């Protein structure tokens, strides 16, 4: 798809047979997601951004099918106000900028 | 220009005769940028983000210089860790999301 700007560009994701909304995040380097229930071991991170720091739980290798594209990567997870598909998701589904 | 994401989308932005580099942010609905000095009168606004909250200065009708293309559009300036240009932006230098 070509999806230009006037609203948030939302994608439906699939991760962990769960459906959510995610936001096609260009600013973002990393993949964050709302509180969910995910399988396996984790590692302890912060990330940083407007307003300051977030504590959330680092998964590797997780599956996720971002408009029916498979990819796999790194998920991290916790109070996010956003679903956010960072950029090691996005150059995966070769996702680009024009203008 | 078509950009890949496998770094930071920065461009160069000049901004009241100063330049600066800037994340064309898909995620961001708003342009915000880092303490810098800008004319004239402004209206008290907060803005939220992963981390919490950061009080800003929103600026309207400011004309900015976006890898060469003049935009005009609102510009929230305060300590954000990364200038940002968001989809007010975005729309008007006809910025779209290929993938
Ligand atoms: C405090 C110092 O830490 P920092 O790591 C964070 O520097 C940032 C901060 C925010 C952004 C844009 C947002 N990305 C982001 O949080 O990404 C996170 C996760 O990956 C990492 O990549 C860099 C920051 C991490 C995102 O693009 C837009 N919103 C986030 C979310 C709601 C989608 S926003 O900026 O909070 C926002 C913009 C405009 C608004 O007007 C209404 C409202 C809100 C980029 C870089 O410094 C790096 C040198």
């Amino acid at each position: 798809p070509q999806i230009t700007l006037w609203q948030r560009p939302f994608v439906t994701v699939k991760i962990a047979g769960q459906l959510m909304e995610a936001l096609l995040d260009t600013g973002a380097d990393d993949t964050i997601l709302e509180e969910m229930s995910l399988p396996g071991r984790w590692t302890p991170k912060v990330v940083g951004g407007i307003g300051g720091f977030m504590k959330v739980r680092q998964y590797d290798q997780i599956l996720v099918e971002i408009c029916g594209h498979k990819v796999i990567g790194t998920v991290l997870v916790g109070p996010t106000p956003a679903n956010i598909i960072g950029r090691n998701l996005l150059t995966q589904i070769g996702c680009t900028l024009n203008f």
